[PDB]
């Protein structure tokens, strides 16, 4: 208990499934947290699911907006002070191979899956650098950044540039003594609504073939993995890959 | 706090240093330990100085002795019930090259670091297949089970050897839904008291050619990741590679 | 002799460097070459200094060009009958951390080293799938693809991206039968006028903490491995990553 | 042709499948070859069927048997003159899980694939240094030294153990300047009589969750890596990890 005292967190993608476990399991240990996502529906009635406003509030962002990230860091800093943590969890999936992907689908699924990433990193790396924070930025990067699925071509080459582009970022803060961690998390499938909603997705994904344990996660798995990750415990991880999956990458 | 409430782990090389660190945690999050090691003088004082015979207890095992597996798990349900937990940490090193490696080096590194591992996670699938334990074996499988070292040749053999057959292991028990979860934590350089009697190896160590971060880490940075993967928080990882090196691996 | 009999090769950068090198031993191994550059004075040197026009020829292409792409096959066709190979080469460095990497140079960096894969490897799927060529595509992926530099942000986003959208497009050729492979490879530091025309550049990467050899490759170092990915002889790799690097990535 | 000009190679288990086709197309590119095997009848019939005793000889060899590794080298030098080239081939599997696994299938297994690579490694390095030869170890590592099988433990284990020794024996011998190179290769499932006497093998193999071309390879497909690893082509690659597998690890 209080693994994240102090922390200040952003979870980018943190109003529905994995992001809101996430920002779910850092206000029960302690941080004060910013979500995103696109629907101020959907994010004003999850942030007070979870807790008080001094505990937890939404910011509505599209990750692929560059100007409105200043703004999140701004919308943070203002409510609950310095950001020390960030999760890059705000994604979208294209079902095209490579081959049927349009030139619309892969630069829209950039913009968010890699651009947004990119633009989080580089102003975390700026606004949390040197403060003596243990500042921590967790990028979501997919075992789908590890092996290909003929049918994500666009999603694997997203994943694939968060898993190597976060490795760059941790040795430059690592060597410029930042004070500031980069390292990826690399979920297997999990059961969401979105997956319930798709009749047959769960059982074709819990066949052993794809999942060994012959089930697939739920939200929480990835929550206590980025708890390791943003908490002090994990301060010297950087530029690693943590993968949550069932067994899908070990075969 | 309480993360590993009710679990029952062995640690094999747990009376000093990382071994000693992660049996501290464990007993801190409520597990009941048995350490083991080569010498009663160290075990006895180390199992002590964490806690009291209901909470932590030693047993003189060398790893590379295949008998005394089976009564290292018959001593430890002795005295806390039936094992939960495996962390096969005991290895030794040899500062050859392959080119310079004795065979009788060979033998007695592979006999500890490789047929120890073996020996352990057989048994502990024996033993804690079946029993909705939550099992979970921990195979420590070093930086050099990702890359080569010059000097390091016998060291690496077993190092590799020790992440693949932990994939092997946890596949057929995720397949055969044994409730046994195996992984790999791969430490980089690590500050102990073996390190500081070495003049110059901290030093040699924290070079940023090495350890980008421009120190080394401490047993705790260990424990941590073991804490997490002995518990249910991590009931979705198995056949993982869970890397905490200050950014070794990633340049 | 003719490892690449009836081949007919697009090698993207191909009048420079690694790519001319590639281009040069392909058309010595009997395949039918278009080279890509940007300069016309370089391109037509560089294609009369190979070969006569039935063996070699020169485009004009960015290859972040999706509209060029088209007219690149088609002018292929035209000369030299239907492709079987594409070598997507071309590519650029910005040499900025993320934290520094300003908007304009992320987009420019991943229009040519990205979406110009993409572009190739989506148009070479389309118009070689289904014609018996023993058709393969090969997009260099950088040791940037497997490590972090921490003044390479961009690059390494691009080269990890081109890493695992190369799998997804092996697995989907693979699964439908198309007789097209797909392969990475991952050149080390390479001796170019262009790496000489960089004081420095060329001993600080041949210092042995970056590569053990102690010093820098050659162009037909790469062109060798592309030769036996582009022949029959590789009939069997697909989804691989080649790397020639003098043990950059072993430590 | 001449790919090998010079070269004199030993390739242990060259009597059968893999390494058999390795001793053909390395005799076809002009090499000097002693193929070894346990069983003369069958390594005598093979040396002659590939070519003349000026060409290839059989030596009857145990790769466990470090005795018969010092007579091997003492044969293969008086028959062919300094050794250049091993292929470390010879290899056995136990079908056992690593929970199944006795001890004798154990020291069984890792005395043919990790002491037999380890002896053929260190004595291939001590007799090939400084001599100019462009010397190249070549150690077969598997599919099984990247992912795990669950019926495959023991060989898991020596496969990865293959892996990252043969990284450490590369780096030492790059920056010691030995003109030695290690390299492993990883074959995927390859089709010999010995698979065709196994019923059903082939057809489990080319299942697609298996192998995603739907068909498993040939020998010729790994002599062909083989050849580029042996020759002066390959001159800047050490350390390196080639897969020819049908697509079985890019999923
Ligand atoms: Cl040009
Ligand atoms: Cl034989
Ligand atoms: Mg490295
Ligand atoms: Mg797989």
């Amino acid at each position: 208990s209080n693994r994240l005292d102090g922390k200040v967190a952003i979870i980018t993608g943190g109003t529905l499934g994995i992001g809101l476990a996430i920002a779910t399991k850092f206000v029960e240990e302690g941080a004060k947290v910013m979500i995103t996502g696109r629907h101020s529906d959907v994010g004003e009635k999850a942030a007070k699911s979870v807790g008080t406003p001094f505990q937890i509030q939404f910011f509505q962002h599209d990750s692929s907006d560059e100007d409105g990230w200043t703004k999140l860091f701004d919308a943070t800093e203002k409510a609950f002070g310095p950001v020390s943590t960030l999760v890059n969890n705000a994604g979208i999936a294209v079902n095209k191979s490579v081959e049927e992907t349009t030139t619309a689908e892969w630069r829209k699924l950039l913009a968010v899956n890699l651009d947004g990433v990119f633009f989080g990193t580089r102003l975390g790396i700026q606004r949390m650098k040197n403060k003596g924070l243990g500042a921590s930025i967790i990028n979501m990067s997919s075992i789908e950044g590890f092996v290909g699925d003929p049918s994500l071509g666009a999603y694997n080459a997203s994943k694939g540039a968060v898993r190597i582009m976060s490795k760059s970022a941790a040795l430059d803060c690592a060597l410029k003594d930042y004070d500031v961690r980069v390292n990826t998390v690399h979920p297997g499938y999990i059961k969401t609504p979105l997956v319930d909603d798709l009749p047959g997705a769960e059982e074709a994904m819990s066949q052993r073939t794809k999942t060994p344990m012959g089930h697939i996660g739920e939200p929480n798995d990835i929550a206590y993995i980025c708890v390791y990750l943003a908490s002090n415990e994990s301060k010297f991880a950087t530029g690693s890959e943590f993968v949550v999956d069932g067994g899908y990458t070990a075969q």
